[PDB]
């Protein structure tokens, strides 16, 4: 299928990313906390709801929360800005807690069970969000004895990530802090906006988008 693009809501990251993140890919945002990864996780959320003349992809959502980020009145609040229903919005996104490492992994094989329910349906999931890629592999394996099983799990489950996008036509997010992805990083600009810079893409330019967060969750 053609690749689909979410809007991230706004217009310059947008163009930055050639349009929206892809379906058929992984995003990977980095940033430091309060960088904007998250409000931008819950605002991709939103978008993919609307129809494609609105920035979206009819879609449904499935999310994997890894250290209790996600503020399901965070999503009421950018719905109602935006002329959605909160109510209708927040039912649309399937939350998954992930206890460890193994744990997040096990969903994301699982998660393939309500891609398909809904695949041919009227709100085929279209995004998949995991906040954070790597925060319980970074609790759970320290040191160099434990590195290099780190690294095949977490290739492992980027690959299953992967498979997802690809089969199913769906736009994965992953956020991180510091092919296969698609490397975005998120630092503070001035005034309280927020910059990402684009990295290492091997058919966009890099470069660099300057936005903002409001009641909207991010916008220019
Ligand atoms: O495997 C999953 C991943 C993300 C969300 C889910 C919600 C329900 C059941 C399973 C889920």
């Amino acid at each position: 299928a053609t690749i689909g693009r979410i809007s991230t809501g706004s217009k310059s990251l947008d163009k930055l990313l050639g349009g929206g993140i892809e379906t058929q890919a992984i995003t990977e945002v980095f940033g430091e906390f309060g960088s904007g990864k998250t409000q931008l996780a819950h605002t991709l959320a939103v978008m993919v709801q609307l129809p494609p003349e609105e920035g979206g992809l009819n879609g449904s959502v499935m999310w994997i929360d890894t250290e209790n980020t996600f503020r399901p009145e965070r999503i009421r609040e950018i719905a109602q800005n935006r002329g959605l229903d909160p109510d209708e919005v927040l039912k649309h996104i399937a939350y998954a807690r992930a206890f460890n490492s193994n744990h997040q992994m096990l969903l994301v094989q699982q998660a393939e069970d309500m891609i398909k329910e809904l695949l041919n349906t009227d709100r085929p999931v279209k995004l998949l969000i995991v906040d954070s890629l790597t925060s319980h592999f970074r609790s759970e394996y320290i040191g160099r004895g434990a590195l290099a099983e780190r690294q095949q799990k977490l290739a492992k489950h980027l690959a299953d990530l992967h498979r997802l996008a690809n089969l199913y036509d769906i736009a994965v997010f992953v956020t991180n802090q510091v092919s296969a992805t698609l490397r975005v990083y998120l630092r503070k600009g001035k005034g309280g906006k927020r910059i990402a810079r684009l990295i290492d893409a091997p058919h966009l330019p890099e470069g660099e988008a300057v936005f903002s967060i409001t009641e909207k969750g991010i916008e220019d």
